[PDB]
């Protein structure tokens, strides 16, 4: 029969809903304004969206604390419950947040760009795109790999395609009776007739190891990154043909045998 | 004999039960409304159920704090005890929550879809379905594997079936005395007569290594993902037959032996 | 001589004991009621016992805070001491709680059931039972293994017995001079006369590799999970007998030897 | 000269010491009563001692907070300092507490008992006793191993001695020219004359693999855990003697050699 | 000109210094008294020093909070700053505290004592002393190893010197044509003439494996820990001499060779 | 109609905006002043920027707490929400902060400088630059590697280029019948005629191992870091030529063969 | 126009700056006094600098809380912001603090000193100096290694140079037909004529293993740490010369061959 307290309670509830509505409006407005202010200062779009989302959820948290205080919930209760909900959402989004930060770093510092062959922790292939949470790459034989950004940032990032020039390394092994000067002279002529091998870099042709069955010569020559494999195959076929023409042997595995007829 | 205090205590208990009932009702209603509001905005059904469950448990926590305050328990006591119960439930559900978030990410970004052959951390097989906590896959020989979603998201996701085309790589090894031009010409004719090998891609036929007993030619040819294995087996049998017809040898392992009758 | 303060102190102590007794009674009653309410809603019995134990310990914590406030201990002291005791009990029960949650998940989602051969992280054997903290399994030779549930849930769960059908894979290796058509025809007749090999699945008989001493044919045939091993042994003995009858050889390891009498 | 404040200070100090003494007495009494109440309910003695120690230290903490409040230290100061001392003691006792809980679990669920051969994470030997913090075991050759209980509970617990029966697995390898029916018949007679091999279990004698130099027969037979090794050695010597009597050969490693006098 | 407030400030500062001095005195006295009280109850000296240091730093913390309150710093400020300093000191001393607790456990339970050969996680050598933070051991060839106590407690502790008796295991391999009864009889006589081999234990002499080139007999005999190596060397030389006298052969690695003059 | 409360609310909002503006101004000024004060004291530029950023964000946090208190938000709400936003930003920047600190340490202590060959955790190459978050290095063959600074600081940092002098180690293996004095004399003359080998260091020429087919001499000689590889190749070719001239043999792998015509 | 409030605000600001200045002065003075008091008590210089830095930053924190309270910032705000700045600085300095504590432990307990050969976790070389954050060592061939102190303290610390004496272990392998008494007598005379081998230690010369092609004698002899390698090389050359003079053979790898002309 006494509606006056009921009127006060309904009025407090309507005031709580009005505070919620106005708080969502002001949160969206201040967050969009901070986002435009950051984009105008050339902050990265993902960092801008992240900081704007944090500002919007903070203003919404103040609005919730105010409205729930209007309905009689204490500030300590609302802070504890919003903290538990935030800890749950943070447990769900912890790894995704790590991948988001790693993706921002990969887009900012550019350890690798799309189209560059790389080697991210033992997998290797052409990069296709860095994305919000993971990087796609196509391996040499066409398989697609999707590496999460945090694993990429946490480890080494070998990059085959960054330097214009790269070095071949042949390991020719010839018979122990082969002349050393003739081998070095033939390998030197083979790498001096190769126009794609850079003459201003190193061009080693040195005996390198006395192996179990052969003396292993090493040849190290530099070439542009686009000519590396073709130079390898061409120098290899030329080595084979010229050694076969010159009489130098490539040994089969060797074994002395001390015969004992028991 | 003095029932007035007893009446006040029974009235406070009934008011606490009434606050509990009304609080559960309002919690269920606001949670269903937030869930419908999120589903209408095309949020994922699992993220919608998660955020709605958080809203419902938060409103129930406010209701518990209010009723337990009506029975005389202090707000600090109720917050501490609900925080301990929430920390226990969170210790129980930590890994399941990680798998739930990883499953939401796998369904959203689609690193792999059902029916695509993959390789999730060293296990490989056709995917069957991504589920709330774990992914099922059937390996090539019919074993079922159940990989938890967090392990899948944390590591690499090789995907054999995403790209339409993929590359074969034969490694033929022939005797050192074999002619190189004849080997390359026979392998080239074999891969040029193969209609399932894409002629617009690479078709390498290059000497690749001077091995212990053989010179290892490499052949790399591209084909549609569905023709890859049949092209491998057909080119392999054709290589065998044509080399046997042409007189080119596949060496047995070689060994020079220096006889010494001691 | 002034017993009035002594009377007030003894009365406060008796009131604290009465609050403790009534609080234990109400805790047991509300916990049993919540447990019956959950079991009636078809919640899992272990989750029901867990949530009921949490409700009972929470009501006991409120009762302790009330009684210890009656004896003059402050609410902050009781909350801090109960929090330290709860942190100690939680450090003791952390791993057991992880195993309990993993066991609930294994009983709910059924990645494997009792009597199904599995492979949980490198150990393999018939499952015997999933239990509250660990799973028992009997390996193929009769050893018992007890894997804690958390280790099982955290890793892959290969399941040999789930699919009705599974694939055999023979790897026959014959001499390089062997006819390929005759080998493929004999293997095809051997797998076509085998009634336990499913004719509606794949039945590959393809040359697969040119090995060091032999050409390795592959045979892949599907059969029901109960016939897999018997089909393997029967096809193997039939391959051996028919190749010996047809004159096809299984090579011994090969080695060319270039004799050099030095 | 004004001793009245000095009298009040000395009286407060004596009251603090009296509160400390009475609090230690009541703590010891309530802890012993809770310990007897738990032991009477058949709780494990270690869990009883743990919960009683927690009750005793909690009552001592309330007594310290009361006395230090009597000397003028605030409740927040005493709670913070006791919390720091408890965090230090907990950092010191964290691993010992994990081992204590794991030892309680090992004594309760009995994955292994004393005198049973086991394999706890790659070490194997007869168990000697489970103790409060670590398990002792004597390996087959007499070395003692002391494995902490937490490492045991965290990993697999293979148990060689639990099942009454266990399976032998011989892998006989005979020459390719050996008759298969004669080999299977001799192995079958050898395992049928062995009274310690259980005839109601499996008794496989199947050709299993066509190896590099031999066809590997497999023999799997079950026997009681106490007869396993003696049955292995006896069947092995009988296999050797009967194959030597029957003319079946055990091949030496084989190698074809294609002689080439260059 | 108004020195009265200056007098009050100087008096408060002198009172703060007096509280600091008296608090350090009372802290040292109560800590020494608790230390003597623990040593009198046969607590370990390191645990006694640890708990006494905690009591002394706690009383000093109360004294600091009181004096800094006298100079006007609030209790919350002093608690926060002392908590930050304690968290920094704890980050510095975390590992040293873990090693201290592990050293107390190693001195209490004695998994190993000084002079006993052990194997702590893959390093092995005579123990020299357990110390406050690390254990010293001298390996068999005289290198000193210093293993931190926490690494020792966390892993297995194999102990070669605890059991009085230990088992040798010879693995003799003889030619396939060797008589089995003669080999077993010679090995049995060799281990029956050895007085240092315990006749009340096992003395197996069983054929154990049919190897690639030899049948591997096993001999397992027990002896006192001090006679183990001398018994090994003596039985080994006796096996060699008696087999050479009896005509039994130790095979060289075997290889059939199928000659093919191509 | 009653605008007086509306005037008070608009005035409080304008005062909050004015406090925000003045607080940002004072934050930027005090942060720039602290930054100049640190740079003037020769603090590292990165540590200066870090501490100045912390001072600026702290002053901005005080300004936010003041303005949000002016609009009616409580201090506890603002502290909790700013703490949640700071915990989120810290979860995003945790790894980047670890790399920043590691980069400051690498620039301060200089374990390696640019242009020095190193080996950071199994990858090796010339360092190019240490940067804010990762170190770039060019391997010997031209690949670029980008190692995050925290991984570098956490592990070993081998440094090939720091010491002026470094040691070669040849391992010559000659036939068992070779004279030892003649081998040692020839190797000694070869390393005494080499002017780039430091005569004031060690120059060992000792028989080191009796191998399976050869006695392995060791030669260890020191040389300047720039002459190391050229000295290796020159001494190797001189060893080969002088041994071939002196008649000393480099054995092929050896094998006695006990012929048995069965 | 009303400057009185403006005068009060400017006066409060000047009082805050005066409190800041006086607080920095008193912080520096008390920190230097505590540092001198610790150095006078022979505390380590690094622990003294650490505790003095903690005292100085604590007094500065009290001064900041007082001044910021004078400008109107609440104590809770200042404590929260200083706690966030301290948590950020602690996240940056966590690893450096671990290395600092480990370096203090290495300088105090001296597991190794400069100039002693060691083996810290698989890297080995002469120690050069222990430093504030990392230890430098020069490997045997002149590479410099920089191991962070925490990695050193966390693992084993083998120390080759601590014990005055160390043991050589030769493993001579002679032909099966060689006399055992003659081999043992020659090895005994060789190690008895070696004056640098300690005659008061063990001098084993025992047959140790019957290998695939040779009986492996073991020789274990002790010598001073400075004579170890020279004794090894001298005993090795003497073994070689005396066995060649006595007619004892070092076998080449052996192989029986059962000829079969098929
Ligand atoms: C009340 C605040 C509500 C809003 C903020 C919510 C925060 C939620 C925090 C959840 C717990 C985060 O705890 C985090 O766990 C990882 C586990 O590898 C650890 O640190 C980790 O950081 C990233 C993830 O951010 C990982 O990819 C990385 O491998 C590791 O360094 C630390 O322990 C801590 O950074
Ligand atoms: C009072 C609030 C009540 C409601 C919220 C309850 C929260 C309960 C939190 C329990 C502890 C979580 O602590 C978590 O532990 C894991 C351990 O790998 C670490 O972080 C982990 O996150 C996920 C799980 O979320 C793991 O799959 C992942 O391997 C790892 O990065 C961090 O330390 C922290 O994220
Ligand atoms: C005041 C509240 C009293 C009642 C609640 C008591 C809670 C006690 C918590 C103790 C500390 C738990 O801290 C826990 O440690 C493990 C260590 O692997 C980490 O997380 C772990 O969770 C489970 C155990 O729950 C492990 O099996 C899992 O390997 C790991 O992910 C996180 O760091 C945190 O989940
Ligand atoms: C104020 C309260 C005073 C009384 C209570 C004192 C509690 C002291 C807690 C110290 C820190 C414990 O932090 C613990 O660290 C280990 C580190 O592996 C992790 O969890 C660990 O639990 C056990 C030990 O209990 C380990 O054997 C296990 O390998 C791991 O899962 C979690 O991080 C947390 O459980
Ligand atoms: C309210 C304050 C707001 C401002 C400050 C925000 C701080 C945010 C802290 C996030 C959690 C940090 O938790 C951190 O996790 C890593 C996980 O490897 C662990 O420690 C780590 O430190 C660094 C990163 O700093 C890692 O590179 C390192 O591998 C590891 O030692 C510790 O658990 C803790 O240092
Ligand atoms: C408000 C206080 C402000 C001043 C004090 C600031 C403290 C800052 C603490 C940052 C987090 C430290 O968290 C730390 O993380 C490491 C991560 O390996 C873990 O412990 C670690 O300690 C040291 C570093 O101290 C590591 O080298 C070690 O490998 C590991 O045991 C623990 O989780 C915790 O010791």
């Amino acid at each position: 029969a006494n509606q006056a307290l009921l009127l006060s309670y309904a009025v407090n509830i309507v005031a709580a809903l009005a505070i919620i509505i106005v708080g969502l409006i002001i949160a969206r407005m201040i967050s969009n304004a901070v986002n435009r202010l950051m984009i105008s200062r050339k902050i990265d779009a993902t960092v801008a969206d992240f900081l704007s989302a944090l500002v919007r959820y903070g203003i919404i948290a103040f609005t919730l604390i105010a409205a729930l205080g209007r309905v009689g919930v204490q500030t300590a209760s609302v802070i504890a419950v919003l903290g538990a909900a935030g800890l749950a959402v943070g447990l769900a989004l912890q790894g995704s947040l790590s991948n988001l930060a790693a993706g921002v770093l990969l887009v900012m510092f550019r350890p690798f760009r799309a189209g560059e062959y790389v080697d991210l922790g033992g997998v290797a292939g052409t990069v296709l795109s860095v994305q919000i949470f993971s990087t796609t790459m196509r391996t040499a034989d066409g398989k697609i790999i999707v590496i999460p950004n945090g694993k990429i940032i946490a480890g080494n990032i070998i990059n085959f395609s960054r330097e214009p020039v790269r070095r071949n390394e042949f390991i020719i092994g010839v018979a122990y009776d082969s002349d050393i000067d003739q081998v070095k002279q033939i390998l030197t002529n083979i790498i001096q007739s190769e126009d794609r091998i850079l003459k201003d870099r190193e061009m080693t042709v040195r005996l390198n190891e006395l192996g179990a069955s052969s003396i292993n010569f090493v040849v190290r020559v530099w070439s542009n990154s686009g000519d590396l494999q073709n130079v390898y195959w061409d120098v290899l076929e030329r080595i084979k043909r010229e050694f076969d023409a010159a009489g130098i042997s490539f040994p089969y595995p060797q074994m002395d045998v001390n015969f004992k007829r028991v």
